[PDB]
């Protein structure tokens, strides 16, 4: 695998949507295949399915399961063995042997809790891992919390303190570091002014939700 | 105990004004009876004689005692024997080694120390913890600073950093998390967008030292 | 060793400038004689000569050294022996070994990069170590990205972070904490806040790369 050498456009994409595979695929520099909150809980057997006979070029395509412990996640393995994927991200990702257990797949580890920020070293450290994101939207809510932007739309510090987490993490491990989603998808302004600030901290994606969001974030990683 | 049952409107009052005790109980959710720096060094030993003979309900009481290595605190503990309070604070936390050796009473961690900080998950882990606080002018202080907040009145960067730690350490280990007090009393501004943000980010608590502010703190996490 | 004496002022003077070294231990508290980036890969034989035949007090002086694992520290640890020097900074700091390897000598580690930010207090704690200093320059570039400021002059966030890091680490253990040096040399303006700051918050020293900057460092310290 070397998605670092994919540009810094990533897209989530609904597993249960294949007519739109094509389209994400050929928008986004990675795409990344979405079995967790991107997909009813009624409609995931049928995600599964499309994940099957809905091939994407394994080489710009990870898939995102569902997390530790699971019996979604466990539905999700012994779907993506019918496929030609390697790497999968791991929502609510809180240890290294989360990760471990994904063995022998390549791990993108997505940190949205408390307990991953706090273990966001060791997670980073485990020989599966070799991606490191952060979601702000789940980290909020785990912390019992209703809102993660103040009112002048940037985030709020907790958040800030996280993001700067998983950079650090990712980094001094060599892994690739993501930043969170623009949940705001008409907010390019926004969108902007966080893929510029990320090209220039070092992070190396921002993952979009809307194929729309990709030529912005390209474009700020330009140079 | 289930404190996390009681309101979010958590008062200090020095335990060497008994007077005081029930008009503080009866304005605020939770009671925090202060045996450390809100009593004179000389007033201790009434602030303990008063801690007997005026007791307050164990359920939304809970007593500061002194840090941990002193002399002051083994008098503390002594005289806390002879009530109904099964809940301490304990100030200038440095180590899960300080919050163990107060078992079996629930201890309410209050950060306030460089070491603290950074043995912030150390202290939220240990079994005795039950709660999670951090106060920034002791931290200030003990760094050889001067001044928690800058001109505009937000805290320094140091103090935000270590208010999000404590708050992913509490969060991280199912403790009560608690914001830090609002020191200029009649800033009701300041307390209320505070508050409003410790709300919208998960802390489950903000400390008043005066009673006129727990209605603004109630209110700010009304919704 | 008592370099906490001294005064807020530290200087850097490149060690192939011997001619200056006299004006700037007269213009700063502490010098800084370097051998790392501020001495062209071929002056360096040259700066270590230097280092030798043109003695400074070893009271108010501190060598940079090169970096762990290179022939360049090799050389300049044993141009060191010949000198009554006691103190090095080690630049890229990453790990407690990296402070170990140097003993006997006392060592100010310089935090520059994403593995050091995340073994901060590893670093603090190591026996050798009497000082921690932090780069958002090198920890940028190391990071991958391209500015460690932004718009409007102020630090990025994970350069922030990092900052509030190495203060925490440095002050839990007891050790000298040092700020980031202001590179815009003609922004007094900004350096003169950044100072100040750092003076509030407890760090003990601020590091310039110029005598002018001696002046404007010691005033925020004043009080
Ligand atoms: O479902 C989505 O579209 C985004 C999401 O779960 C996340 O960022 O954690
Ligand atoms: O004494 C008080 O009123 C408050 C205090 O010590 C603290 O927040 O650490
Ligand atoms: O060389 C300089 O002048 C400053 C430097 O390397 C640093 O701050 O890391
Ligand atoms: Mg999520
Ligand atoms: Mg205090
Ligand atoms: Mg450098």
């Amino acid at each position: 695998m070397n998605l670092r050498a994919a540009g810094p456009g990533w897209l989530f994409c609904p597993a249960d949507r294949p007519e739109r595979f094509a389209k994400a695929a050929a928008a986004a520099d990675v795409v990344i295949l979405d079995l967790e909150d991107g997909v009813a809980e009624a409609q995931k057997p049928a995600a599964r399915n499309a994940l099957r006979d809905t091939p994407l070029d394994p080489e710009r395509t990870v898939v995102r399961i569902n997390a530790g412990g699971t019996a979604d996640q466990a539905r999700d393995l012994e779907a993506l063995a019918g496929t030609a994927y390697t790497t999968v991200m791991l929502p609510k990702a809180e240890s290294a042997a989360q990760v471990i257990e994904l063995a022998p797949r390549d791990v993108i580890a997505l940190v949205e809790t408390a307990r991953g920020a706090v273990c966001a070293a060791e997670i980073a450290a485990a020989d599966p891992t070799v991606g490191m994101m952060w979601g702000a939207e789940d980290l909020i809510a785990t912390l019992g919390g209703s809102s993660s932007r103040r009112a002048d739309g940037a985030y709020r510090d907790v958040a800030r303190h996280v993001r700067s987490t998983i950079l650090l993490a990712a980094s001094a491990f060599g892994r690739l570091a993501l930043d969170a989603v623009h949940l705001d998808i008409l907010d390019v302004e926004g969108l902007q002014e966080e893929a510029r600030d990320a090209a220039a901290v070092g992070f190396d994606v921002t993952v979009c939700i809307h194929p729309s969001q990709i030529p912005v974030v390209r474009k700020a990683y330009r140079p």
